[PDB]
């Protein structure tokens, strides 16, 4: 297979379950060179949060250019933004660089618990960085905080926003609930384990580096959800953490 | 097999090359599940690095406790250390967890060159360190740099230096030309390629990641060597970077 770079624009987890850690990972198994540029830095855990430290947007900055300025990007998947400054920072470097299968994950709660949301931030968001997104990734809350409308009831208020997300900018929308929205038309598309600990992360990521491999999202939404599964499937036979592991990037392996 | 997690205390590099970049591909590849602790950013590149973003002793102490609080460590591999505050807070978790299986890659120097060893670093790290190393994998000028000693003229002077660092508190040590040095004695140990970025980073987090599926280091030393050849035999099929590029952690898988 034609050899094939993913980069991951995120945050980090220690416990190895979510963040970059989960992204790599999952690059790694889906047949793909990793790359990563962090914008934030959090001692995080099978049993949530501890603390989050900050990065200088302007490193992220430096970060994205060492990578930009050296290996050509065919995937990208992204994961925490943080604030203002990096999502600016983020969207200038992507329109530099005509960067395409740009995946972008709505990180704007927390696991523990918490929306992370600076109201600053998700404005220069849906202005400077979904015009630039191949696909978005978000459930109904998320979706809610970026259109700024009232939590979906219906599932006709769920097909508004996907539509409305995709005038947005975004070329395509994964409204989880799960729908994909493209300028054609919609598609709709089990766990049975409670070590869910980075599914989001791993589930944005598999779909970035699966696109390249793939005639259209929606066949690659479809391979993406059926590994994702079986890494579900296997959560269980893996040993770390008290609290909620996470899911089993491997399986196929070992 | 029986799970096992592996733990990587080390620098970054955004490219993928090195760093926890590096040491996550390799446990994933031998079958270990990862963690890592980030000691330091930096904005690195196949061409070298481009700049150095410092993170508080404190974090990595968070980041350490994080993670020991919660997952089950098997084997730690352990990268740039950056400052003395750091060395001594890993020493301390390191010592307060009852770590075992820790191998030391000795990062006192620089990619792009440069000797990155603070003299106050260095010498915390032989009091405070590496009385908790299972092995050491230094070069000579790195084994010299440790020992404060004339870079090793002879084959003699080279074993003394092994034998030395053993009595520093080393379980075991592997002097890169390879000779292994244990309380028992000492064995000894082809590279057709330019694109070595991480092979230092990629072998010492492999030992780390071997040991546990072995009987001694010997045996360890002997499959990880024969995996990283491998690695660097098909590192040219790889596209990344313009300058000096990384092996290819998963010449087995694609
Ligand atoms: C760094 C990071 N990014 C994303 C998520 C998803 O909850 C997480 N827990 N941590
Ligand atoms: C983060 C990091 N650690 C170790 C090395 C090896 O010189 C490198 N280039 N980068």
């Amino acid at each position: 297979m034609q050899r094939i770079n993913a980069l991951t624009i995120a945050g980090t987890d220690p416990s190895g379950g979510a963040g970059i850690q989960a992204d790599l990972k999952t690059f790694s198994a889906l047949g793909a060179y990793g790359c990563s540029v962090i914008t934030a830095l959090v001692a995080e855990n099978t049993c949530g949060v501890q603390s989050v430290y900050r990065i200088e947007p302007d490193f992220v900055a430096a970060q994205l250019d060492s990578v930009f300025s050296d290996v050509r990007i065919d995937t990208t998947k992204i994961g925490m933004l943080a604030e203002t400054d990096i999502v600016e920072a983020v969207a200038e470097r992507l329109q530099r660089h005509h960067v395409r299968n740009v995946v972008l994950d709505t990180v704007m709660l927390a696991k523990s618990g918490d929306p992370l949301l600076s109201p600053s931030a998700i404005e220069t968001l849906r202005v400077r960085l979904l015009p630039q997104v191949s696909l978005i990734t978000p459930n109904l809350p998320e979706a809610a905080a970026l259109l700024d409308a009232p939590h979906a009831r219906t599932e006709q208020e769920m097909l508004a926003q996907g539509r409305a997300l995709l005038a947005m900018g975004c070329e395509a929308v994964l409204m989880k609930g799960d729908w994909l929205f493209t300028r054609e038309g919609e598609q709709r598309f089990r766990v049975n384990t409670k070590n869910t600990h980075g599914t989001g992360c791993t589930l944005s990521a598999a779909l970035a580096a699966l696109r390249p491999r793939h005639r259209s999202w929606g066949e690659t939404v479809n391979e993406a959800k059926a590994w994702l599964s079986a890494a579900l499937a296997q959560a269980d036979t893996l040993e770390v953490g008290k609290g909620i592991g996470p899911v089993h990037h491997f399986h196929a392996w070992w």
